[PDB]
């Protein structure tokens, strides 16, 4: 059975865990519980192929940045996720995408750019600049609501399929 290591960054707050619950669950955690470090392992089929996904779900917390040096290592894919409504998760995309280029020496790592949050009318961040972000990188680019689930199969089944290219 393949195997996929995504792994999900992004800003404190964005939506990380989730997106993470409700793609497994199927239910929408309103709480704000701050992660540490949390995983799972679920098997799903994509495209006919029965897949085992190992999801890692980490600490947007920057007191915990000196953990992202052994999960950028060993993760295969990156869900780089910031939130409609708020600009500076927006903006700090580019650094986790630049640390994961740097710790994996590599322009051409698996990624997929999401804009969590996208039911909310709150937006700061146009669809369009977003989009323009993801071609300048050269990754795909999805609107998501971890509320509605819009989104979040298309989000990590896009990722897995960008892992599985290589192979
Ligand atoms: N309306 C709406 N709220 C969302 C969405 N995703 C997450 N939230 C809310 O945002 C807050 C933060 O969600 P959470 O999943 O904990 O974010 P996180 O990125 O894992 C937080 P940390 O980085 O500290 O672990 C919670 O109140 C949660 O209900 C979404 O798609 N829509
Ligand atoms: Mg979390």
């Amino acid at each position: 059975m393949t195997e996929y290591k995504l792994v999900v960054v992004g800003a404190d707050g964005v939506g990380k865990s989730a997106l993470t619950i409700q793609l497994i669950q199927n239910h929408f955690v309103d709480e704000y519980d701050p992660t540490i470090e949390d995983s799972y392992r679920k098997q799903v089929v994509i495209d006919g192929e029965t897949c085992l996904l190992d999801i890692l779900d980490t600490a947007g917390q920057e007191e915990y940045s000196a953990m992202r040096d052994q999960y950028m290592r060993t993760g295969e894919g990156f869900l780089c996720v910031f939130a409609i409504n708020n600009t500076k998760s927006f903006e700090d995309i580019h650094h986790y995408r630049e640390q994961i280029k740097r710790v994996k020496d590599s322009e051409d790592v698996p990624m997929v750019l999401v804009g969590n949050k996208c039911d909310l009318p709150s937006r700061t961040v146009d669809t369009k600049q977003a989009q323009d972000l993801a071609r300048s990188y050269g990754i795909p680019f999805i609107e998501t609501s971890a509320k509605t689930r819009q989104g979040v199969d298309d989000a990590f089944y896009t990722l897995v399929r960008e892992i599985r290219k290589h192979k």
